[PDB]
């Protein structure tokens, strides 16, 4: 993995492994999901963030201050197939006082042509009170020199699917898959359920024979509320039509919401 | 990844990854098994086998055969840090008529010391009735000319580890973790649990002080049967024992049927 020229986005190649391929041989959306985050903390390393955080500036590590995941937005055309080699270029953007925005572009190595794309929205949290807050001057002038200058977006398209309002399902749910719980490999470095556990999560309440005749295409993810190590969860699915769905992930016992998303499926 | 200049094993060097590590910034156990299973794969590629199942001899495809893990058993010195790289070298053997040999060594790629070794024990089964059987001459003649002819083990001691005989956990358990159940990213190409999971599920009743005090150093896990996507599994822990050792119990939620049995052996940091 590397820089591009102008020190603006980074750009890394991976061989798909056999246990990170589906019954189709051809790679999971999760096995998509880990790779993007890869890609994420190399670029971070390769200009300077030094590995206790993702992404955390110099100020914000003073105030006791985090990057944290809003919404997840993955589209993929054609997912790379066991033993080829896919390239994935990744960078990050100021969204002014709100937040920041990181997105991918994935190719396929041997032909060049985009199977797949990702836009992420981060907002700035403190560590011990999990309280959200805007982005200072001080902290903006630090990350902005990582950032292209002009808007470079992975789904530029006036009104695209990665902008659009989620709303909540209503009970009863047409599908659901109770009594989730995260095990030791779906907890990350600092001990907190890496973010791709609740795209899993969310997936589960899908009826596997849509999951046998159909591909996902699309899935856009909201992050509410941190699934803690001993918290066990509920996935609940309604078809709201390709098919789509409309999903919720919520507290197994007082239903507290900690996810909602959307998904799009075509016919294989 | 590539065969050797004799052809009788192979070599592959993975950069840790981020997802990969634990609360120490070092890749987990399940992350250097899922490793142990993508070079054996590369290895079985490399020299002609199909990606239909793992390993699977000609004469085994057209007699619906398998072969299957009965027995893995990884000893590790270091866990190799994110962004570190790791070589390693795997290579197979024949086990006379009962089955088939897989080990591995694993190295640091920057000072060339061994920092881990694995080795497994596969036998022959048919896919459809899951009936055990003995190694045929046909099909034994099919894969000796991809294994080293003199002995090459991994574990090479007079008295090690990797064949102590396991016993049955007797109830009650010290510990235990209820109703474990796989999702899809469990499961394989084939729509099988993946064996690695089994490792995961055994070590979430290891007690959280113990797994944060300790560095786990050898795992011994036998294959007794299969746990379905629908099955629901109790992982059962009771310490045996500076090291401390448990004996493990993966049994069936409902019936209590036996999955898995092993042993933990773990050192103070
Ligand atoms: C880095 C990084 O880059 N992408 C993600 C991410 C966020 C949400 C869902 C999936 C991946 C991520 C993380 O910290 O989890
Ligand atoms: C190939 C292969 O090589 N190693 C394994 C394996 C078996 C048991 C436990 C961990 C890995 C394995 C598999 O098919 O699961």
């Amino acid at each position: 993995g590397s820089l591009t020229e102008d020190g603006l986005s980074y750009k890394e190649k991976f061989v798909v492994r056999s246990y990170e391929v589906g019954s189709n041989k051809t790679a999971t959306v999760e096995t998509i999901a880990n790779l993007l985050q890869e890609v994420g903390c190399n670029h971070a390393q390769s200009v300077g963030f030094s590995t206790d955080g993702f992404a955390t500036t110099t100020t914000m590590r003073k105030l006791h201050l985090i990057w944290v995941t809003a919404r997840m937005h993955i589209e993929i055309y054609k997912y790379p197939a066991w033993g080829d080699v896919v390239e994935i270029e990744t960078w990050c953007q100021s969204e002014g006082r709100i937040g920041t925005r990181r997105d991918w572009i994935l190719k396929d190595s041997v032909t060049g042509e985009v199977t797949g794309r990702a836009t992420s929205k981060w907002v700035m949290m403190n560590q011990d009170t999990r309280r959200l807050q805007k982005v200072s001057d001080d902290v903006r002038d630090e990350y902005l020199v990582f950032c292209p200058q002009e808007p470079r977006l992975a789904f530029p398209e006036e009104n695209n699917r990665s902008l659009k309002k989620i709303p909540k399902l209503e009970d009863p749910a047409q599908y659901s898959m109770i009594g989730l719980k995260p095990r030791r490999a779906d907890l990350d470095m600092n001990q907190h359920v890496n973010n791709v556990t609740y795209i899993g999560w969310v997936l589960e309440s899908i009826p596997q024979e849509i999951v046998d005749t159909h591909e996902l295409q699309v899935i856009t993810l909201d992050y509410r509320r941190e699934c803690q190590q001993d918290d066990v969860v509920d996935s609940l699915t309604t078809t709201t039509s390709d098919s789509q769905f409309l999903h919720l992930l919520r507290l197994s016992g007082d239903g507290q919401e900690i996810n909602r998303g959307t998904t799009l499926w075509r016919k294989k």
